[PDB]
């Protein structure tokens, strides 16, 4: 059924863009505890079952299969956005080609942001640099494994959830940075990516999102679509 494979976000009580600076030290710790628990279990359908067979090559995707992988993440992400009251974001062929290139771009052997990738593809695809800074990309590494470069459609949307999750509930020790740049206002496109060589115990997701502001001012902005999903409130509130 389609509650029971719902994949939205559970939010805890007292959850914000900011929680980490408006709540104490003990309702931080309670809310974060909270929501890992909330969101541990990967919500799991009779499709989803069937996505454990459809194999992905991460350097291979075809343009349907890299739309649907930001669609499928945007929508998780704009579910919360548009719970806190933030800007809903768009998917375009735009926001697909900057996020492949910077995952084409990017040091297959490192673990942190190549902003040198970064910014090279920012330059490529219209976007405004910022030398030796990454304002573009979440990255998520070892959520995954490529065997022979592919992975399944299962396990990909398994990793993207626990990565959103853990960047929303579970982001203190890397000072909420992702937390406030994935609920960042004004925002209005994503992009996902997928890099690592064919046999890898590090493959990454790369999260690209942005506003229309980070473009240089010659620069053609594609409007896209809004990825937009039914909420479970709204689902249980029709029932
Ligand atoms: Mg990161």
């Amino acid at each position: 059924e389609e509650l029971k494979g719902h994949k939205g976000i559970n939010l805890p009580p007292k959850f914000s863009a900011d929680y980490d600076t408006k709540l104490s030290a003990e309702e931080i710790a309670t809310l974060e505890k909270t929501a890992l628990e909330m969101n541990k279990n990967f919500p799991t359908s009779k499709e989803d079952e069937k996505n454990k067979d459809v194999m992905w090559d991460i350097q291979h995707l075809s343009a349907d299969q890299k739309k649907e992988l930001s669609v499928y993440t945007t929508e998780l992400l704009n579910d919360v956005r548009k719970k806190l009251g933030l800007s809903q974001l768009s998917v375009s062929d735009q926001s697909i080609k900057f996020a492949w290139d910077i995952a084409k771009y990017s040091d297959t052997g490192e673990y942190m942001h190549d902003v040198i990738a970064i910014n090279k593809a920012a330059k490529e695809n219209g976007f405004k640099e910022y030398p030796g800074m990454n304002y573009y990309e979440n990255l998520g590494g070892g959520y995954y494994e490529t065997e022979n470069g592919k992975v399944s459609k299962y396990t990909l949307q398994e990793s993207i959830r626990k990565m959103l999750v853990n960047m929303l509930f579970d982001d203190g020790r890397l000072g909420y940075s992702h937390l406030h740049s994935l609920l960042q206002d004004g925002k209005t496109a994503l992009g996902v990516s997928l890099s690592g060589e064919k046999n890898s115990i590090s493959p990454k997701i790369h999260i690209i999102s942005y506003g229309k502001e980070k473009l240089e001012d010659s620069s053609q902005y594609q409007n896209g679509e809004v990825a937009s999903m039914k909420s479970k409130e709204e689902l249980q509130q029709e029932i």
